[PDB]
């Protein structure tokens, strides 16, 4: 196998070319890639939040040397290229991107591989680090997440935002709490903390926001002291200001976000993102959409009436 037979095999587009050429280079890594196989990949997937249809194709499809020639070759390259710059802020590392899922269900969930290919080395990483266990769990259900969205969304396994998951196994974000935090640089090359906010844990009551938010500052200090982040970032639905239009006086995004402060810039399109996370939306009619909570009706109701919702980006100088 090389590049270009690489390609051919798992059907991959021209624009994966770039890409491959990196991986070629790279070649194998030092530390042979181990896949846990039967019971020992179930108790793995289980702790990392799998939901139980897919564990078991995971389980079944987990790829070989000789069995899977092609995607073995992409696997290692890929997994190479992370722990290349393990932890490393300054560099930028796109893993691959999502693969053609015809060639089987090893390639639809390629990144899961990658990630259980690397959780070693992430695992490494965070203890010279004195990352607690605790934290490194936590962080690491992520992965159960990735693959439950992508059943939600399409019906059919995979992982959605790899660049997410490839960003988290290189050691670059922290679930503290109820809240992530990737350690990131602006523009200016200035530090910067990037804030998101998770699916999985339930409504952001303000008890649970505040715990999370104090923890951050002094957390990055204690573990990663060259960083030095003193604000937050973060661009989304929730800061658009028309959902006070919608949304009850009690809301938890009403009351929550004043602590942000919004940049004035260019309009940002905001339908694709608001009925991605609100309803992991795939395609189908509106009126097909559930309309139990006050924010589906808000959502539904605005762009039924012709009108459009924005993204916002904003900051915080951190407690
Ligand atoms: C808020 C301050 C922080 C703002 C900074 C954000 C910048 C950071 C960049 C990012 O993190 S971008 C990614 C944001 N992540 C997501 O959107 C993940 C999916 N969203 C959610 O899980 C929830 O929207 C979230 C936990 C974040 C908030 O839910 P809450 O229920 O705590 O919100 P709230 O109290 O304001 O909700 C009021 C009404 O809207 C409803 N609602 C809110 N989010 C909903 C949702 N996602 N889907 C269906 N309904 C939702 C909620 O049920 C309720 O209706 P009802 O009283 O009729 O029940
Ligand atoms: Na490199």
């Amino acid at each position: 196998m090389d590049a270009e037979s690489v390609r051919r095999q798992l059907r991959l587009g021209e624009n994966a070319t770039a890409w491959l050429s990196r991986l070629e280079e790279l070649g194998p890594p030092p530390e042979p890639v181990r896949l846990p196989q039967g019971d020992e990949a179930r108790d793995l997937l289980h702790r990392l939040e799998v939901p139980a249809p897919d564990v078991e194709e995971i389980v079944a499809a987990t790829p070989g040397p000789d069995r899977d020639p092609a995607l073995w070759w992409l696997l290692e390259r890929a997994h190479h290229e992370l722990v290349r710059h393990m932890g490393d802020y300054k560099v930028k590392v796109r893993g691959g991107p999502t693969l053609p899922y015809e060639t089987g269900a090893a390639a639809r969930y390629f990144h899961v591989y990658v990630f259980l290919a690397t959780l070693p080395a992430l695992r490494r990483f965070h203890a010279t680090r004195d990352i607690p266990e605790a934290t490194t769990w936590e962080t690491l259900t992520q992965l159960g997440e990735s693959v439950a969205i992508h059943r939600r969304k399409y019906g059919e396994g995979g992982t959605n935002m790899p660049w997410w998951l490839t960003l988290l196994v290189r050691g670059l974000v922290y679930r503290l709490g109820r809240l992530q935090y990737n350690l990131a640089v602006a523009k200016d090359g200035t530090p910067v903390l990037g804030l998101h906010i998770p699916e999985v844990g339930g409504p952001l009551i303000p008890d649970i926001y505040y715990d999370s938010l104090r923890r951050a500052r002094p957390f990055f200090e204690r573990h990663f002291p060259e960083h030095g982040a003193r604000a937050a970032t973060g661009t989304s639905w929730l800061l658009d200001p028309q959902l006070a239009e919608y949304l009850a006086e009690d809301s938890h995004i009403l009351q929550l976000r004043r602590g942000w402060t919004l940049l004035d810039s260019e309009p940002q399109d905001g339908d694709d993102a608001i009925l991605e996370f609100v309803f992991r939306y795939n395609g189908q009619p509106l009126e097909e959409l559930p309309q139990r909570s006050t924010l589906e009706k808000a959502v539904v109701t605005h762009l039924l009436a012709g009108r459009h919702w924005y993204q916002r980006s904003g900051r915080i100088e951190l407690p």
